């Protein structure tokens, strides 16, 4: 499964 974004630290959006 792809990432779900935990926070600004991990959110390539």
């Amino acid at each position: 499964s792809k990432w779900i974004c935990a926070n600004r630290s991990v959110c390539p959006i």
